[PDB]
């Protein structure tokens, strides 16, 4: 009872029996162990399969008194000639692996004891690659890169952080064991600002300071991303808005920002915003990863930062403008030729087969588990599928002889008018009404549809079954049809089986309809104005980048006429990186304007 | 001069959106087709719906008549609600707004 | 006994019992099993809550029909996360199983009715 | 809504036999006090704004 013994010593944090027993240990150490004279020692305090050793324990449990605790343990230990592998002990479970003291001594804010612990020794570069601290999943542990430098800056602890950073042994080159690097940690942890104090965002500037270079941004991971669509991916604003308006102004790290000053002459400052990995240039990059996620629901936000609304609105004018017009031209002339066709019936036939092949491709290689806002996107791409469809099948069914040749060109010649709504939702005035158009449809229109079907066919079978007069099939849903909208006649009654429920069943149905279901209607119309009008042209950006994405894909090499070159070399250093002016103007401000590159005023 | 303004906004609005359905629609029967066979009847017939009037059915040729009510059962509820919805709609922003500033233009 | 009567803030403190001190920590119901970091996990002990036992909390509370101030009570720490885990578990293999036969119910004798 | 929400859910589990085990938490988690086994229920419940020290528990290593 010795080993047992010392971890209830220090579970409850004995004052002084924990050094009774160190003595009391140390004298057993006069006996020959006959295997190793250290390793026994070890054995006698490490638990095995824990391997929570004496450090642990002592961390584990909090005492008023913990610094006197790993002071006089110290004290053991170094007499003993035992500083090195003792203190960087590791978890030696399935779960837990490579985890040393100074994970825990930071873990549970012991700034005193960090501090003492680096000072004597500790493993500063650990990775703790085991199951909890590496989940598959948000409810199994917490990730952060498995470094205790990045642990530091996830538990909001700004003075542990930035003391290793002065002893000069981190492995902030070193991402981690699973992949991403401690900027990737840190941008992973973040989250709104309804959570937090923006802690996040002002440590991002102190451990980017302290690197003083590039190689944090220029690393990728298993999945290989960079940190700067990292935050853009998982939808994280804040995060995002710090990187790229970054403003630094000092020297001997003005590289190391995306927001520089060209020339400022007054109230009139050209600011130059880098685009390594915004443009779509690039192989994987923001904008790109942004606008096509389907994962984000801060996208009123996120779209319109500093170099992404000027990307966006330029590009319309440059690609949109010979696009959009383009496709609406097109398509109009598609709808009145096979309009002339379809209503003649005693350029359409090469144009059929054109969305089949773009919306077939499109479609089938997208597949993001979209329509969580119902509207979305490929609700339009559906209708296109199936016009495309239904007019493919109705040259197949030209020489297939049968029947419903005209029924598929029908069905079809009122779709075309559908995929039209979404043609008039691009313009700069029907385009803060025309999304709100289409949600009534999908959320109101469709609610009140099915409810009045189910009631609507429900009660015209019955009456059919109950049967110069409305016999059966759709002589029954016309009449309950007809009632609702002020036509037809009522009773008449050719058959007696029992007249009496036959008003009355239609007593009920028009004073449902006209009442209840007529309730849902206009009490929807209360709640959407009131609240949602004000929120018609945020949900309207969101389409809006869609189409200007899908042109660009559909573009060939044939590029930079249109879009921002943005050389301007020797920005920094003696490299090259591509900018974009912006030209904002304060004119309220002044106070005069020193921080810039470049001394003339220039374009 | 807000007499003129509902007509180049709202009424303008529901005009073109109005008329891109009612012709759409109306040709659709058109081809489908003592019976409204084509040129005006198809428009007219769609038109007396919406007012109040007209006959339905009677369908003279039997292609697929499920279809023709039932296009006609989506025009009706589509303007009488989703059309209607935007005209009486623009009329609340409007009046509580725009009302306060007729003299000035 | 505050469940069949109706009673919330009694019954709020009973279930979220989170005695810290020694030599009765175990006159709690909520014990917090581990926080590391911006992580806890605490345990709700269910001796009377679910339905295993005979007389249960959760059964009363659902069939007493005595009770208006039901939008609070049944909203508790150890109430929803057995209430919305639950519907998953059961009512997801059971609410879709009765809709489904009872759909087939209808339309089947829809047709018998109409033929 | 959510008082009719209960009201499937107790009908079903009545109208369930005795073969259960295997969807509702069995959390055994032996040894929570004194010598004795009682059913408890995880949460998983994070604050992300107070900190200030967690020492209140009852195992140390945070397990599952």
């Amino acid at each position: 009872r010795l080993k047992k013994r010392i971890f209830a010593a220090v579970s409850e944090g004995c004052v002084e029996e924990l050094v009774e027993l160190l003595v009391e240990l140390q004298e057993l150490c006069r006996r020959r162990h006959d295997e190793d004279v250290p390793d026994f020692l070890m054995h006698k305090l490490t638990a095995s399969d824990t391997g929570k050793t004496c450090l642990m324990k002592a961390l584990l449990n909090i005492n008023p008194n913990t610094k006197e605790i790993v002071r006089i343990l110290l004290a053991f230990a170094e007499e003993n000639d035992i500083l090195g592998r003792f203190i960087n002990a590791e978890y030696t479970e399935e779960a837990y692996e490579g985890q040393t003291a100074l994970n825990i001594a930071i873990e549970r804010r012991q700034g005193d004891i960090a501090a003492l612990l680096i000072a004597a020794g500790a493993d500063v570069n650990a990775h703790a690659k085991g199951a909890f601290f590496n989940p598959k999943y948000q409810h199994e542990g917490f990730y952060f890169g498995e470094t205790p430098l990045a642990l530091a800056a996830c538990t909001n602890q700004p003075e542990i952080v930035q003391l290793l950073m002065e002893h000069e042994q981190t492995d902030i080159t070193s991402r981690d064991s699973r992949g991403n690097n401690i900027l990737h940690a840190l941008v992973t942890v973040a989250e709104d600002f309804k959570t937090q104090n923006d802690f996040v965002k002002r440590m991002y500037d102190m451990i980017l300071l302290r690197s003083g270079n590039w190689e944090l941004e220029t690393t990728r991971n298993n999945d290989g991303l960079t940190p700067l669509q990292l935050a853009a991916k998982m939808g994280k604003a804040e995060i995002l808005k710090y990187i790229l308006s970054r403003e630094i102004k000092e020297k001997r790290l003005r590289s190391l920002s995306r927001k520089f000053t060209d020339w400022a002459y007054g109230p009139v400052s050209s600011s130059l915003y880098d685009l390594t990995n915004v443009d779509t240039t690039t192989d994987n990059s923001v904008l790109e990863i942004t606008v096509y996620n389907t994962n984000i629901d801060n996208r009123h936000e996120m779209l319109t930062l500093e170099p992404l609304h000027t990307l966006l609105h330029m590009k319309w004018k440059k690609f949109a403008k010979h696009m959009f017009f383009l496709s609406f031209c097109f398509y109009f002339f598609y709808n009145i030729t096979l309009t002339l066709v379809s209503y003649y019936r005693p350029f359409v036939l090469i144009w059929a087969m054109c969305i089949s092949v773009k919306e077939g491709i499109a479609i089938f290689l997208l597949r993001p588990s979209d329509l969580q806002s119902i509207l979305s996107d490929a609700w339009f791409h559906f209708v296109f599928f199936i016009q495309a469809v239904l007019v493919i099948l109705s040259v197949f069914l030209y020489l297939f002889a049968y029947k419903e040749y005209l029924a598929c060109l029908v069905l079809a010649m009122a779709l075309g008018w559908a995929n039209m709504l979404y043609y008039t939702r691009g313009f700069q005035s029907m385009g803060m009404y025309s999304v709100m158009i289409q949600k009534v449809i999908l959320h109101d229109v469709l609610k009140f549809l099915f409810v009045y079907i189910v009631f609507l066919l429900g009660f015209g079978v019955a009456l059919a079954s109950l049967i110069s007069s409305y016999g059966s099939f759709s002589d029954a849903v016309l009449e309950l049809f007809k009632l609702t909208i002020g036509l037809g006649d009522l009773n008449i009654q050719q058959n007696s089986k029992y007249p009496i429920l036959f008003l009355f069943l239609l007593i009920t149905y028009v004073i449902l309809t006209f009442v209840l279901l007529l309730n849902m209607l206009i009490a929807l119309m209360g709640e959407t104005v009131e609240n949602v009008s004000k929120e018609s042209e945020r949900i309207w950006r969101l389409q809006r980048a869609r189409t200007i994405l899908e042109f660009e894909k559909m573009l060939p090499e044939w590029l930079r006429s249109r879009f921002r070159m943005g050389e301007l070399c020797k920005v920094a250093e003696d490299d090259f990186r591509l900018c974009l002016r912006i030209n904002e103007v304060k004119w309220t401000e002044w106070k005069t304007h020193v921080s810039f590159l470049n001394e003339d005023p220039g374009p």
